[PDB]
């Protein structure tokens, strides 16, 4: 996997404890560093909807969780990638959704590659000896 | 209509009532239930911008509406079917916000099928017998 | 340029508590709005949203981050890719965002996402063809004009 991941979570009040976020947060973050991001490519950021402030079906929910997901284009492009994927995201939202009685709705957009900069700086090349750098000092370096 | 439409709305304070939130969203949602989809898929997400965090032109604006529209790529791929989602969008924006001196604007942001999951679950086929099931009970049936 | 510098454009900033004052958000949208009025788009098009994440709803590297601002950008699809003009639209915003940010210690992050001119409307109205004469009356009127 290469290029940027940030996650928009959305979700209603009293449905994710401080600790569950943070906990999710770092699954997601896990699941990235797997895949061999630096670690501080992955943003997470969560918003809670007042209620009043959502409508599923044009009703309140008072219990729900929307994800939006924006990727890079071209960074999963056979069906083998995205489907490794979907397993490997469900493997952490499934478990701590479903036993809570959560909705969750995901979905993953793709933005040009050659728009994203950290610091001011392009992202070095995924495998390449300056993202070696990038991830061993977990900050944007200047070459 | 293939897939999910969800709906950030943000927005200057005094501007939209709970009640008028309540009613757009209902009128969104009985928008894409007319083109066959289950209510439960139509999401309408609201977020009250502070004055001081908001500005049109490099000013605050005191009185906008500005709407992010997230579609699934391929859905709408004629001119007809395009204009058409317009022409019914439109039929319910223009009349809510026009009288009231709001300046709104929306757009359209398309994301692939394939990585969209519902309570863990790849939503049915457009059309399909299995999507009548989901509209019927207006929930993501497991099968 | 050209290709990028069209539209919408909508600017969506997330950043922690305590990082950017009402002053500097305010600037900024300024400094935004006239890198793109200096491509003949009307004032007006240009958006700039602020969003305060409060401590505990925002990780960057799993670390609850204190001092960070997140950007979307949300621009109009391409007909084509151009290396050239891409690298005007980035050093512009660059010349604003880097001496903003850089002093204050703040990390940031910014792409640009991209959606379909025809599915856009300002006030009810799809915006005139980049470089029109009716954009040309939009500039002038900075408001959706019927024709
Ligand atoms: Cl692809
Ligand atoms: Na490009």
């Amino acid at each position: 996997f290469q290029g940027m991941p940030r996650w928009l979570i959305q979700h209603s009040p009293n449905t994710l404890t401080p600790e569950e976020k943070s906990h999710l947060a770092q699954q997601i973050t896990q699941a990235y560093v797997g895949f061999g991001l630096p670690a501080f490519y992955v943003q997470v950021h969560f918003i809670e909807q007042p209620a009043g402030t959502s409508f599923i079906g044009g009703e309140q929910h008072p219990n729900f969780v929307a994800l939006t997901i924006y990727h890079l284009a071209r960074t999963m492009t056979s069906d083998e990638q995205r489907q490794g994927f979907l397993k490997r995201i469900d493997a952490f939202l499934t478990p701590m959704f479903e036993p809570k009685g959560i909705d969750w709705e995901y979905f993953v957009t793709e933005a040009p590659r050659d728009l994203w900069k950290i610091n001011g700086l392009a992202p070095p090349a995924a495998g390449s000896e300056e993202e070696k750098v990038w991830v061993r000092e977990n900050r944007p370096v200047r070459f």
